[PDB]
């Protein structure tokens, strides 16, 4: 029924015993005496000279007793006071080499130090209102930016970073969420979040317990000020080994609290930033008491950025709909719409989307389809996640109707975008010192995290070891998968007459730069040479899975002759039963062909005829031929000619349950018509080059340069309100916004790509975890 010596503590309490946890107020909970014991003030929160060898006064927020670090309740500035030691921004960096912890410490502790909205860009700007911060970033291990996840919200992103899962995985797909199955609706404001039926995977706290590993509670009430957490933590950190927990988390709502209201680059947004470095320099200074200073790993990281938003660019769906009414929309940043089933028999999801497509010649959002959406955004696979989704332009909402300022800044936007990037640094002994590394997703932060605790992370969407450079230590040891198919190596096998494919044509070491792409299921498929490329086709898609090949910088373009415009040759290595016909595209009225190595590269007229190898063609539809056509005849030779050269790995991907895994057979849902022939929802290609530009791709003896893409395979170009003009206008732009990681297209394939490179496992993970941002 009381607090007393209770306050903050970690013990596990179902009903009924009154609580005094660091969440009792928010479940309202706390036994009466929390206000007045757990929760005091008195006298502030920094000791003073005159404070120094006081008599301990229970009632004051902090001590400057002597007995007050025995008691684990100093002011953080005791010593720098009273002691007259330096606060430990002042102090200069040294490299802590071995974690320098007291006796006991089995791990070395890890306290993550969440902030929202923290812009990557703030660190520049307040080098000197964050002086603690910047010691961190300078001394430690940071990034330019992290990555968040889509929607760039923040319980999304601080639980993919509490689990390395999508969204859609965790199922925080969204600060608000109706899921059908519950028949329930969940929001940032209620009781309903407090539910655990909300939230899947594991979170970091669940992994550490249960191998183990004691956590301090990662949740904090809002009554409870930022310096009485920084107290409870250095608290939590003195208890004795039973008691004490490894893994600590400290949250700030600022600066997304400031940069709402006051916009992302105000003057204003000075003194949060300074109210959080002095947060810092209480935790750094209270740790350098602890002498834990030199022992604990800290994390810096937000969530997400900040942009210029107001109510003022805000487009309204009332104005693109007839029936506002009978819809719901989850508005702002980002649309997600849903038929108000009750008084909704006009909602038609075709007829939605088609009044919200390029309706306005300066449109601020596009409409999609969920399975349309970008690939690298992973967001469909969830039942919380509306078929309908609004894809919305940077620094614009959109809402309802006209009667939905007082905020100049909000996020939740495209997770490519810059302003919604954010801030990651490392600072202790398992960090590396001094050490700067290339932008990475918060979706990998989890698995470092496990590895920086010694614990074994569940499952999740991390590639394990595409981090490692950010550790001195804590080493995980990654392992190329192993080839679960293996190639089949076909001859001449069959005579040009044995086929019947109703295929016409007027007839009459260098490519694969990177080793094999292995194949990590089981099936069969033949390795396919040919002068300009090399090919993996499978007998079962009855196309080519992979297609490699590399254009030199000064490669030429030529045209298609005319006489082959529409030849199809049959390939004698390969069975007339394992073949694509001719004539299914005949009778598929709606269904064109391509060509994964395009015709227009071809390095003689004589080479060309391979190009038109029935063994190199694929189910295209004549609106995505468009963009195939201009990628092929033109990006190519352009990415070379900028490259110094450009290997290039086209495919097909089928991934109709929007799961971004590989389909099955039976997971297909399109054909050719009276064809066995799979019809692909994507084309991808990664495009590799050396990073050193003065050296050509095929003669590269260091780090790697890629761009990918997982490009929609459409029946139409509506995604494209400039489809109608030039190629020249639109073509690239779509492309850009379908770039992604290799990673992403490792798992709609089952392929394994640079498997034969000179550089190390750990470096190409990286590789395959870059995204090319184009912003
Ligand atoms: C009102 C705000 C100040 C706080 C909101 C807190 C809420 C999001 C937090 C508080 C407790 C959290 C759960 C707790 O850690 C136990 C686990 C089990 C694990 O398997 C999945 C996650 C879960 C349920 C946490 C979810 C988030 C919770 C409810
Ligand atoms: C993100 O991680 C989850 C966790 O593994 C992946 O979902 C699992 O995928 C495996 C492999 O196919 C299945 O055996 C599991 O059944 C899946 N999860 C569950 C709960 O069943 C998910 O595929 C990953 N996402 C991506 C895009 O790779
Ligand atoms: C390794 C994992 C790191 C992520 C840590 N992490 C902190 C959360 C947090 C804590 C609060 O105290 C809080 C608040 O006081 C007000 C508010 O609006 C939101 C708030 O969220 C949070 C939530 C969901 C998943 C993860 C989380
Ligand atoms: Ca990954
Ligand atoms: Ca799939
Ligand atoms: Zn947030």
């Amino acid at each position: 029924g009381s607090c007393k010596g209770r306050c903050f503590e970690l013990q596990e309490v179902g009903p009924p015993d009154c609580r005094c946890d660091n969440l009792c107020k928010s479940y309202s909970s706390c036994c009466h005496d929390f206000d007045e014991l757990c929760l005091k003030t008195a006298r502030g929160w920094e000791c003073t000279k005159d404070r120094c060898g006081e008599v301990r006064n229970e009632e004051n927020a902090c001590h400057c007793s002597e007995d007050c670090l025995s008691r684990g309740d100093c002011c953080t500035n005791y010593q720098v006071v009273c002691k007259g030691e330096s606060h430990w921004v002042d102090d200069d960096c040294e490299e802590i080499k071995v974690p320098e912890c007291p006796a006991g410490f089995v791990r070395p502790p890890l306290i993550i130090f969440s902030v929202d909205g923290f812009r990557a860009s703030y660190m520049k700007k307040g080098s000197k209102v964050m002086p603690n911060i910047e010691k961190l970033r300078s001394c430690g291990t940071h990034a330019p930016y992290m990555r968040p996840v889509y929607p760039t919200k923040t319980f999304p992103n601080l639980y993919t970073l509490a689990t390395g899962l999508y969204p859609e995985s965790h199922g925080i797909v969204g600060n608000s969420m109706y899921d059908p199955v519950f028949d329930a609706s969940f929001h940032l404001r209620g009781r309903e979040k407090f539910n655990h039926r909300w939230w899947g995977g594991q979170p970091l706290w669940i992994t550490a317990t249960k191998q183990g590993v004691r956590a301090g509670t990662f949740f904090w009430s809002v009554s409870i000020p930022h310096e009485r957490r920084i107290l409870t933590i250095l608290q939590w950190l003195s208890l004795p080994d039973n008691e004490r927990p490894s893994v600590y988390a400290f949250y700030s709502e600022q600066p997304d609290f400031s940069g709402h209201k006051y916009g992302p680059f105000g003057p204003e947004m000075t003194n949060p930033l300074r109210e959080i470095d002095k947060t810092v320099g209480q935790l750094m200074d209270g740790l350098k008491q602890l002498r834990l200073h030199r022992c604990v790993n800290v994390i810096f990281v937000g969530d997400h950025g900040m942009e210029d938003v107001t109510c003022d660019r805000t487009e309204f769906l009332s104005n693109y709909l007839t029936n506002v009414d009978d819809i719901t929309l989850v508005p702002g940043t980002l649309g997600r719409i849903r038929a108000k089933s009750i008084n909704n028999s006009k909602y038609d999801p075709k007829t939605i989307i088609a009044a919200l497509t390029c309706k306005k010649p300066d449109q601020h959002f596009k409409p999609y389809m969920k399975q349309h959406l970008p690939k690298r955004l992973h967001y469909a696979n969830n039942r919380r996640i509306e078929d309908i989704h609004l894809l919305v332009d940077r620094r614009w909402h959109v809402a309802r109707k006209p009667l939905d300022c007082f905020f100049q800044g909000d996020h939740g936007f495209d997770n490519k975008v810059n302003s919604m990037q954010t801030v990651f640094v490392g600072y202790g002994p398992t960090f590396k010192y001094r050490t700067k590394v290339p932008p990475f997703e918060n979706i990998e932060l989890y698995n470092v995290m496990c590895d920086l605790l010694g614990l074994k992370p569940a499952p999740n969407n991390g590639t394990h070891g595409s981090l490692n450079h950010l550790l001195r230590t804590n080493t995980f040891r990654p392992t190329m998968p192993d080839e679960v198919s293996r190639p089949n190596y076909p001859g001449i096998m069959y005579l040009q007459s044995e086929f019947d494919l109703g295929c016409t044509c007027d007839d009459k070491e260098r490519h694969l730069l990177y080793g094999r792409p292995a194949v990590l299921y089981r099936t069969s498929y033949d390795i396919l040479y040919h002068t300009d490329f090399e090919s993996g086709y499978s007998e079962i898609f009855l196309m080519p899975l992979w297609t490699s090949y590399t254009i030199s910088k000064q490669a030429e373009v030529s045209s298609i002759p005319e006489h082959l415009t529409n030849c199809v040759r049959p390939d004698v290595r390969v069975s007339p039963g394992f073949s694509q016909n001719c004539l299914a595209y005949k009778n598929d009225k709606q269904m064109s062909y391509g060509f994964l190595f395009p015709p227009y590269l071809s390095s003689s007229p004589e080479a060309k005829y391979d190009a038109f190898l029935v063994t190199n063609m694929v189910p295209m539809y004549p609106a995505f031929k468009r963009v195939w056509a201009y990628f092929q005849r033109v990006l190519v030779k352009k990415y070379a000619s900028e490259r110094n050269g450009v290997n290039v790995i086209s495919g097909p991907i089928f991934d109709y349950n929007y799961d971004g895994l590989r389909d099955t057979e039976d997971e297909i849902k399109q054909y050719v018509e009276g064809s066995s022939i799979p019809v692909p929802t994507h084309y991808y290609s990664i495009i590799t080059s050396c990073l050193d530009f003065t050296q050509p791709a095929d003669k590269c003896d260091g780090p790697l340069s890629v761009s990918s893409f997982i490009l929609p395979h459409r029946p139409d170009n509506d995604e494209s309100c400039n489809s109608s003009e030039d190629e020249s206008k639109w073509v690239e732009e779509l492309m850009k916004m379908h770039t992604a990681r290799v990673r992403d297209i490792e798992h709609l394939t089952g392929l394994d790509f640079y498997r034969k490179t000179s550089r190390s496992y750990s470096e190409i993970l990286t590789l395959k975890t870059y995204l090319h941002t184009y912003e």
